[PDB]
């Protein structure tokens, strides 16, 4: 199953910049994926919202596209 | 959820230049985005229709894609506003 | 038919990005596929399951929507 840390578990929308940069770090941890530089998420939750998950793929060439998913993983629970 | 101020919920194409103003710096506080200069986008808003992403990008380097998706997200609010019973 | 080795038959939701890296080895073989880089899907099983057949295919131009099929029929195994 997919269970956020305390910190994390308001929805999205409310994230602050700290949160984005806290649940990037939080996955790359949970999901082994390669370590990104978070400034490349340079927003909080409410404007993450607004991104495509082509914009997620060319932040993040190598976990855009599971971040993007694991997000609406997250909206959609 | 996402509300403009009442002069600027009309469609973007009826947007003035002052109006794509307006909507930069509400913008900017509503997502918490970096500084917006004044002249990023000085023309209407039929002109800003005509734009690409990678325009947004080009005239915001740090908030273009925030700025596209935003006036993609008010294009479809208001046409669900026109077409839904 | 299609058979897993021995150490691939756990659920791919545990696999771990090493296992996920030993799937990718073994399809290459088995299905006579064009190389497969190891880093193709940096990341574990549960992230995996995330992405999408679009995603596949970004990822492996010549054989993602054959591993993400493969993927399924494992899955419904």
């Amino acid at each position: 199953s997919i269970r956020l840390p305390a910190h994390l578990r308001l929805q999205p929308i409310y994230w602050s910049r700290d949160d984005v940069a806290q649940w990037l770090k939080w996955a790359e941890n949970e999901f082994s994926l390669r370590p990104i530089d978070s400034n490349t998420f340079e927003m909080n939750g409410k404007a993450l919202l607004l991104l495509t998950k082509e914009d997620f793929r060319y932040r993040s060439p190598h976990s855009g596209d599971e971040l993007y998913e694991l997000l609406q993983h997250i909206l959609k629970q």
